[PDB]
């Protein structure tokens, strides 16, 4: 049962609420390690929490790998983002993370450590603000500001640090030094001006992506990313990711699952408590899987509970109902189907011959209240209205997962085993255009007129 349930706070083994905020995640040997801070009673920082797991649903508390004894002046501070990044060269740990004084935020900077064992005690080396000794004034203090933070390991072993600057406004990527205890050099401004956060650099196939979310405190915002071949430019524009609040969280780190299958990228997020006026221990986390539709194309489903398989490399949905079903019209005979059963994203949707395959068969998960989802079993893509339309001849597609009230359906019973699917965005039933008989017949929105080609039959199989 390798279930996680988005929107809570997982609980350890040993039945204790996780407790890793803004954290990350490193996959070293056997085990997947999850860092992340959490702050005490005066909303300080307390502590860098490290849980271990092979099946990365089952975590065990390590202790914390940093705390507030572990240097004098992280004793009243805050640390935020904290992430570890494996050096080959070396073989020891290496952690980074964002720094402040506890009463202010004026001191924008970086600190490090770094340890022999990955769960062991890291040993805190300083805080600074980087490029300090060229001179450069970023804001009325020496050394280029460094407010949310990231880490990343590039294919020639070069390390990577990423952490906003300039405000907040423009993000600095910045070229470590062997050891990646140092900054060798920045890299490259990127974004500038246009106020990126929470950025999560991966790479896949010789393709860099840079997840990035809104400056907008706790409130979730629109998350974005990018790519390019290369990382000092070739940065394409911000192409839009999930839906308009990130599914209520905040990215904060990105790793490749890989398996005996492939390989899986998972996402991470905070479901900040702030936004609900809570403390910040109260966050939640929400991790949903990264799809590549294309090396430019990227997709970010909300599942409100995955499933997740380490030791295949597969991070897919949880249907709590596996009870596959047949959608007949009652005009025409044809059945729920996707044009030329494709399992592409924003497929057409037409009715077709019963012929017992794959992509006419629907799942049905209940979202709450009379409505549930309809998700295509070849594709785990959802019955959708195309662009939230609210208009009669609104064409229906399958389209990735994303909580909208244009995915969600109430089947209404009008006897005989024939029920009344209407949208819950207009409620607007699921109707087969122009009344067609054929194979190929476009399924689209429109009003309850009370036609047959209207009525749909729910079968099981
Ligand atoms: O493309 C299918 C997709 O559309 C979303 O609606 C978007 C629409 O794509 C976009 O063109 C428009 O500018 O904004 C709409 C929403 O704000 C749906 O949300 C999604 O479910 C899919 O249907």
């Amino acid at each position: 049962e390798g279930v996680i349930v988005n929107g809570t706070q997982f609980k350890d083994t040993s039945g204790n609420v996780i407790h890793a905020h803004g954290g990350g995640m490193l996959k070293h040997g056997d085990y997947y390690y999850w860092y992340g801070e959490y702050r005490d009673d005066s909303n300080l920082f307390l502590g860098v929490s490290c849980y271990r797991s092979k099946d990365l649903v089952n975590w065990e508390y390590r202790g914390e790998v940093l705390s507030r004894n572990s240097a004098p002046e992280l004793n009243h501070c805050n640390i935020e983002r904290p992430k570890v990044m494996y050096n080959a060269s070396t073989g020891e740990f290496v952690m980074w993370m964002h720094w402040e004084n506890g009463i202010n935020y004026g001191q924008a900077r970086a600190a490090v450590a770094y340890s022999k064992t990955p769960d062991g005690k890291f040993t805190y080396i300083r805080s600074f603000r980087p490029m300090q000794d060229t001179g450069v004034m970023d804001h009325g203090l020496p050394g280029y500001m460094s407010r949310d933070c990231n880490v990343f390991v590039d294919t020639d072993g070069k390390g990577y640090f990423i952490s906003a600057a300039n405000e907040n406004m423009d993000l600095h990527l910045y070229e470590l030094t062997p050891d990646y205890k140092n900054i060798a050099s920045l890299k490259a401004k990127l974004f500038v001006g246009q106020q990126r956060e929470a950025p999560c650099l991966i790479k896949r196939n010789g393709y860099y992506y840079l997840i990035t979310s809104g400056c907008t405190g706790w409130n979730p915002n629109q998350a974005k990313y990018a790519y390019s071949k290369d990382l000092a430019s070739g940065w394409s524009q911000l192409y839009n990711l999930g839906n308009s609040t990130t599914y209520r969280s905040q990215p904060t780190f990105i790793i490749p699952v890989q398996g005996s299958s492939g390989t899986s990228y998972l996402y991470m997020g905070d479901r900040w408590a702030g936004a609900w006026g809570g403390k910040v221990n109260d966050s939640q986390y929400v991790w949903l899987p990264l799809n590549f539709i294309s090396d430019t194309t990227l997709e970010l489903p909300y599942y409100d509970s995955v499933k997740i398989d380490a030791s295949s490399g597969i991070i897919s949905e949880y249907i709590p109902d596996t009870t596959r079903y047949k959608l007949v019209n009652k005009n025409s005979g044809k059945v729920l189907d996707v044009l030329d059963g494709s399992v592409d994203n924003a497929a057409q949707i037409v009715q077709w011959t019963d012929n017992g395959s794959l992509s006419q068969q629907w799942y049905l998960v209940d979202v709450g209240g009379g409505y549930k989802k309809i998700v295509n079993v070849k594709s785990g893509r959802a019955l959708d209205v195309k662009d939230e339309s609210k208009e009669d001849g609104g064409v229906l597609i399958q389209y990735t997962s994303n909580g909208g009230y244009n995915q969600h359906w109430k089947f209404t019973d009008i006897g005989d085993g024939y029920y009344k699917i209407s949208s819950r965005h207009c409620g607007k039933l699921i109707d087969v255009r122009k009344w067609s008989t054929e194979d190929g017949g476009i399924i689209q929105q429109w009003s309850d007129a009370g036609g047959t080609n209207q009525h749909w039959k729910l079968v099981l199989v």
